[PDB]
């Protein structure tokens, strides 16, 4: 199905954010595992899988709209150096990514690509779940203190 | 365990090839799916999961040796335009990556990092399977013809 | 609950498209079964059932909005004479019908009938799947050849 | 049980044919597997196992009849270089070998070794099955064409 | 994948040892069974099957490296006349064969064929287990006496 | 099978390290259980069992190679008097042991005792997992504090 | 609970005997397995595990009584070089150990450490079962002869 060319540019920009998240979150997962924080590591692993599934859906939509998925260009990864930096780096990636999802949805609606909009709203639903998780961990660290927070995420 | 710095560079070089292969085979898988060659698509999908698992093991080894895994740098993806070309792009990438594996196994052996050698050998075993899959598909295309070959890979 | 008269006219227009498709896909399904192309016949039968379910949901929404569903006017059936034409005829109806879905969705949004919009988007999601199935078969005919394509769809 | 010295010699001649077939069919099996014709490789593998069981039964009868099984002397393996040649090589081996089985059955009759006759009759029953399979494949290559024939034996 | 010609010769040389061992051990096994030493016969059958599996893996690897497997040239079978002689002949063969396995491993390492080296290492692990079994039987014959040793292996 | 005399001396040296580890870790497990740190006690008991399995495999190998396992000469146990030091005592033992594993792997490689190298490489694989566990616990003590770390390991 | 200093010294003396027994019996079990006397090997492995359980219970008791388990000072292992002598080596070790158990039971009784007496009496119960097993095997060697006795313990 010939799809709108700016829609496809948008889809490819969102795809570009997923591929950053995939790699960013996977490395965070394995850093946590390596430091003995296996509960943070497991959860972060599943975040990474969600982003992999976002990427898949975008790639499949782009191809169906007869565009060319771009897996070549990869933005800056925000790799933190400690647990609090790492959650904040994820948050900042998410908030940026939702900005771009909103503008892409706006464009889909102008052009009447309601299916692409439905796809992008479903991803948006999921990134707002991620943001809620990230904000809440940053909040808990304040409430229970960093030492207690890490202790509670040592063991699954 | 403080690892040998050049061993870690080598591991990061291998990882860089895994990252190329992940994206390349994942896109090839989805192209085949989008064209209705679902059986090619499923097989290429599992090859990408395999490279995801290679990348995972490399990342965990680098962190154990106290290096920094590099997911930022992504080499060139060779995306073909038809089935013979996609298989040959995968083959070229695999053959190039076994060269890097062999040079890195040599160096692990020189510095007595036998466990890293074991991981690289197991990865190498899996890449020689991939090479065998790809060379065999290219051969079957010559023997049965491209149209029959694709016919046999439409339905899963 | 009293609906916007123009939303109801749109809904009746979409219904008119569904009723064409129902009869066209069902007749195509049975032509393919009669020619011994049973795997095409089975899939076309299921597409026909999908259109019946679209029609059903539209009829129910129209009665809820206190309009009169129009099952009396039946537009033009596009019956093909061979596999390639039948696929193309269906694809032509689907693209015609998706244009009417997008204009009816615009109107639903202008008058704030968001439940009718939800329904029409769900139907549109499924037509874009139908279009993908149909584009893809026509692409497979090109790639594997017509005789092979038909061979692969003789048997369930 | 002291067995007839020439019966024992006939049993070692059949044994020698079996040992040729074991190696010949097992190499053909693995060549077909290595080319991606797994349905031909698997069938040929089962033929090789049949030949192993023949050999086993002959070895056991020879030793019962107080002879010395000869596993030392190996005739010429006929190794084709493509599917048609491989099949014909196997058919040639089966035909030469039935001739030798008939001669041993004749001699077993004349000296009243009816139990060795029964064993050889059973092996011959199996060689005629192998012959029927080989001739039928070579005939199918004619009837459906070689590309199709190989297409139909890529997959299990 | 085109492999080192001299590695392939080494594999073919290991393969030639396997083919000796297969025949030598199958015959010894059937000899013990005919003499009513069924437990010796059963164990020796399983060693012969091991050698078959070794030969299989070597054939498949030669063919992937694009060499030609040599199943034609069968070396000297060393066949005993009594239990003590037969065990000692197997042992002589295993020790010769592991000398060739070590020389072939050395060569794989020199040319970086690490996967062939893993295969050979796995075969050698199994040959050392065979040597252990054989030296230990010859040991037990000395400790329990020949008649007791044979008595203990009449029944399975 | 007569083994190389220096290989056996090396295997006895590795074995002396295992015997130190068994005792040190077993006592450490029972100190922690006695202090009510059952989660540390239990994991340390399993570390001790791993060393018992290493000792076992080395003894079996030495005997196969016709050497004498030396279980008589017990090196210095490092028993701390508090949790952090006991973790550090175990880490220094592991780091000295791997020194000796690598030296011994190098000698097996020179004299072509590849099966012994395999066994030693597997043990090494397992000592690096031990080193990783120990390094990480000392790391968590800093990240979460000594009292939380102990708290987290009171209860199974 | 502060324990009596001589009781703890006695428990450490018993413990030193257990540690000798663990090693002597474990090596004996692995010599017999290596000679193909698996029924002796296996039973001796379980004797060794019994001593490991005795060592365990004594360590736990010493720690409860706030002493230091001495696992460092390993007495003389009696390793024979043949089956009869190994049985006799184990019997002399057991007979010397019970000497020390009785002396220690007497001291627990004088200082009213009744729970320690219980533990020591249970171990004693178990050493007399060991003495009974060992005495009986040396008796059967005379009654049935060395070669039959060994024959009977080749196979599980
Ligand atoms: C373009 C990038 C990627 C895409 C589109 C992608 C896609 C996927 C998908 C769809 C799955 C299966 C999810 C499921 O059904 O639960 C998966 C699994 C997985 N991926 Fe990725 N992935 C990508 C990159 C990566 C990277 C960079 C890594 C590691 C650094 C990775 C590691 C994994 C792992 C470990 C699994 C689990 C495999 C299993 O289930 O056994 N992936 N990926
Ligand atoms: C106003 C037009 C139609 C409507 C609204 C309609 C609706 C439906 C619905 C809702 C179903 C149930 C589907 C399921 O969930 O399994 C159904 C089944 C079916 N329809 Fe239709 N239909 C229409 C016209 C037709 C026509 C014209 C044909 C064939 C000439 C047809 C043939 C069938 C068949 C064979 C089934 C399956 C029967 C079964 O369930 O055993 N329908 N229809
Ligand atoms: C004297 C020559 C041989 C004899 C008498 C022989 C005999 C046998 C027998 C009796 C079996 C068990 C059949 C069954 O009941 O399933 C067997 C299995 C097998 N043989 Fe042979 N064989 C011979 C040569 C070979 C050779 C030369 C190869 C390979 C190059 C080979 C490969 C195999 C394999 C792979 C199996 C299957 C083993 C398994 O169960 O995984 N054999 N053989
Ligand atoms: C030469 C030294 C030793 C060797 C080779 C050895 C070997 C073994 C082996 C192979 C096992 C069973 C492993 C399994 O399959 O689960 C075992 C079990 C055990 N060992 Fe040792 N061991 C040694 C010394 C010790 C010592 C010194 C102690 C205590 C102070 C000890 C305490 C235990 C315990 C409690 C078990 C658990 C028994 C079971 O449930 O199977 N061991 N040993
Ligand atoms: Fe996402
Ligand atoms: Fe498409
Ligand atoms: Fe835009
Ligand atoms: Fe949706
Ligand atoms: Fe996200
Ligand atoms: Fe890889
Ligand atoms: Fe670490
Ligand atoms: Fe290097
Ligand atoms: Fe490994
Ligand atoms: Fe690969
Ligand atoms: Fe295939
Ligand atoms: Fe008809
Ligand atoms: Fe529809
Ligand atoms: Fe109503
Ligand atoms: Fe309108
Ligand atoms: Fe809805
Ligand atoms: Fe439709
Ligand atoms: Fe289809
Ligand atoms: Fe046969
Ligand atoms: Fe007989
Ligand atoms: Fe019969
Ligand atoms: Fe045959
Ligand atoms: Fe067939
Ligand atoms: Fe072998
Ligand atoms: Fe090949
Ligand atoms: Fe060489
Ligand atoms: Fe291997
Ligand atoms: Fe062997
Ligand atoms: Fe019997
Ligand atoms: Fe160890
Ligand atoms: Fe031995
Ligand atoms: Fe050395
Ligand atoms: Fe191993
Ligand atoms: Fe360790
Ligand atoms: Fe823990
Ligand atoms: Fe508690
Ligand atoms: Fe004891
Ligand atoms: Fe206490
Ligand atoms: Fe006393
Ligand atoms: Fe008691
Ligand atoms: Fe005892
Ligand atoms: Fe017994
Ligand atoms: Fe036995
Ligand atoms: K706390
Ligand atoms: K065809």
């Amino acid at each position: 199905m010939k799809g709108d060319k700016k829609v496809i540019q948008h889809l490819n920009k969102i795809l570009g954010n997923e591929l950053i998240a995939i790699n960013q979150y996977f490395l965070h997962s394995r850093m946590w595992n390596d430091w003995g924080l296996k509960r943070l590591g497991a959860h972060e692993y599943h975040e990474s899988i969600d982003e992999m599934k976002h990427a898949d859906k975008l790639i499949e939509r782009i191809l169906f709209l007869e565009g060319l998925p771009n897996l070549q260009d990869l933005g800056k990864l925000l790799i933190g150096e400690n647990t609090q930096e790492m959650l904040q780096c994820d948050l900042n990636l998410e908030l940026k990514a939702t900005k771009d999802l909103r503008e892409a949805i706006v464009h889909c609606e102008q052009v009447h690509d309601y299916v692409s909009r439905d796809l992008l709203k479903d991803i948006l639903e999921s990134e707002e779940e991620h943001i809620d998780y990230l904000e809440t961990q940053l909040g808990l660290i304040q409430k229970v203190g960093l030492e207690n927070y890490l202790q509670s995420h040592m063991h699954e």
